[PDB]
């Protein structure tokens, strides 16, 4: 039913139209295009600069779920922008994404994954939890992190 490939361009407005419909739409988080400029340039600001960006698309090819990871300083890294189409929440689509993640950071020697969320997306802090996140502290982040979020996740990989 599903399949995770890379972001290429040809998905820059059903991405962007995708996550803002999640965002504004179900969880009626107060924010827009213009407050999310990194989505103007993915290429740019995941893909050429050692992050990453990976979409589950179904059989249409249409975007289900997104997943992004920035590379940080001291082999590091930010996921975000992770999203999941509400009509395919329990298909495993999420562990999926992040597995592809984890496995890429591998081959990347990333030792370990840094987030920040908000506390509106109540299913989302359950689900990094139950896939080897531990909640830290704003005081505990990296200087590198770039600092948005009011609850904070570290995964180990090493
Ligand atoms: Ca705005």
């Amino acid at each position: 039913a599903i399949n995770i490939i890379e972001y290429n361009r040809s998905y820059k407005e059903e991405l962007i139209e995708f996550i803002l419909s999640i965002q504004k739409n179900e969880f009626n988080i107060k924010i827009d295009r213009d407050d999310q400029p990194d989505l103007e340039n993915i290429e740019h600001n995941y893909l050429n600069s050692g992050g990453q960006f990976w979409l589950a698309i179904n059989n249409h090819q249409n975007i289900v779920g997104t997943i992004g990871l920035i590379r940080l300083d001291n082999n590091m890294s930010a996921l975000k922008k992770m999203f999941v189409d509400k009509g395919y929440r329990n298909l495993k689509i999420g562990k999926k994404l992040l597995d592809k993640v984890i496995m890429t950071c591998k081959e990347q020697n990333i030792d370990g994954i840094y987030l920040g969320t908000i506390d509106k997306f109540i299913s989302a802090q359950y689900f990094y939890s139950n896939n080897g996140f531990r909640e830290i502290k704003r005081g505990d982040l990296p200087s590198s992190f770039p600092k948005l979020d009011n609850r904070f996740y570290y995964r180990n990989l090493k």
